[PDB]
C-alpha cells in the first residue's frame, strides 16, 4: 500500500506507461527531437508531473505527490498496487517501479519520501539475513530501524 | 522449455535476428537516422513487440508475452529452444540472449517474469556451490530456493 516510480531523463521517442491494477495507465512517449520544445521534454521533473496528472485522472480514488524523486504511488485501504510494472522504453535505467523491496543496498531509489521502508533482500554473494532500512529523512540517508508488524 | 531475450536500446544499423531452432527468426534492423521516425525507433520497447510479432509468424506453435522486460519465448511439451542464440549488432550489451543458467549474480536479467528461475553456476572466483535463485516477485528481488526436480 504505497510504492514509487523513479523517473531520469526520458529520451525521445519512448513510450512510458504504467500498469497498475493491469491497466495501462498513464501513457506518453517523449517526442522526436525538432529542437526547441523537445529539449526542454526530454527532463524528468516535466514527466514527473505529466506521467501523474494521467493518474490523477485514471483510478482517481488516491492521491499522488512527487518531490525531485518519484512518482509516490498510494492507494486506500480497499485496493492495492498489484501487477506493478512500469515500461521503460529505453534500459533499465530511464525509469524503475521501485517498490517496498530491494535486492542490494546500491539499488536503492534516490529520495523515496520520509515515511517509506525497504525490505532489502539478500544479494546471494554474502551470508547476510534480510533486513530493513527505514528511510527517515531530513537529511538524505537510509538507516536501520525494526520490522514492520 | 522456457526463456528470454531481454532488449535495451537498439541503435541504427544493427541486424537482429533470434537464431531458435536453428531457423533465422524474428529478422529486422534498426534504420539508419535521418532523423524523426528513427529517434522513436531506436527504443527497446517498440522492437519488443516488433521482434515479437515476427515470432508469432514464424513456428507459430507458442504464444508470446512482453513486460519491460524480454521476449519470454516458451515452446509446448513437444519441442524445445535447443541452439538458442541471438545475435546482437552492436556489442553484447545491446540485448542478449539469457537462459536458466547464468554465470555469475551480476549478470541477471531485469525483469524474467515471475515464474522463472537460474541456476546460478560458480564464478570460479571464489569457492562457491551452484545455488538457484527463483525470481518471485510482486516485488522486484532474486531469493534463493529449492532445486527444480
Amino acid at each position: 500500500q504505497d510504492g514509487l516510480i523513479n523517473v531520469r531523463g526520458g529520451q525521445y521517442g519512448r513510450e512510458l506507461i504504467v500498469h497498475i491494477n493491469g491497466k495501462d495507465v498513464a501513457k506518453y512517449k517523449i517526442p522526436d527531437g525538432s529542437q526547441p520544445e523537445h529539449v526542454n521534454n526530454t527532463d524528468a521533473q516535466w514527466l514527473a508531473e505529466e506521467l501523474a496528472k494521467q493518474m490523477r485522472t485514471n483510478l482517481s480514488d488516491w492521491t499522488v505527490n512527487v518531490g525531485q524523486g518519484f512518482i509516490h504511488v498510494t492507494a486506500p485501504s480497499g485496493q492495492q498496487i498489484d501487477s506493478f510494472t512500469t515500461k521503460d522504453g529505453y534500459a533499465d535505467q530511464l525509469i524503475n517501479p521501485v517498490t517496498h523491496y530491494a535486492q542490494s543496498f546500491s539499488k536503492l531509489p534516490p529520495n523515496a519520501p520520509n515515511g517509506y521502508m525497504v525490505k532489502i533482500v539478500g544479494d546471494a554473494s554474502k551470508s547476510a539475513d534480510q533486513y530493513y532500512v527505514r528511510y527517515d529523512a531530513e537529511r538524505k540517508v537510509w538507516t536501520e530501524t525494526l520490522g514492520w508488524n
